[PDB]
């Protein structure tokens, strides 16, 4: 199965994603903003760079239930974040 995530300036859409445990989910990442962004989920070992007007897909097979922080690395105080729930 495929879940699409839009990266834009400066947010993730959806900002809460839910992915099945112990199955490969393909995340289709589309950077529709004008800036460079990252798709980074530290506790799931995910850290992808996506250029403006480009797309990448990654496939993830999480093993543990939980709620994990999604961030873009290119911010400090004005953060760009979301949540990935493994379910």
């Amino acid at each position: 199965k495929v879940i699409e995530v839009e990266l834009n300036d400066d947010y993730f859409n959806p900002n809460v994603i839910t992915i099945p445990i112990n199955e490969s989910t393909t995340l289709l990442l589309k950077n529709k903003g004008k800036s460079e962004h990252t798709f980074t989920i530290k506790k799931l070992g995910i850290d992808v760079v996506v250029e403006s007007g480009k797309e990448k897909n990654i496939t993830v097979k999480p093993k543990s239930a939980g709620t994990y922080e999604l961030i873009c690395r290119y911010h400090l105080l004005k953060g760009m974040e979301g949540k990935v729930i493994v379910k």
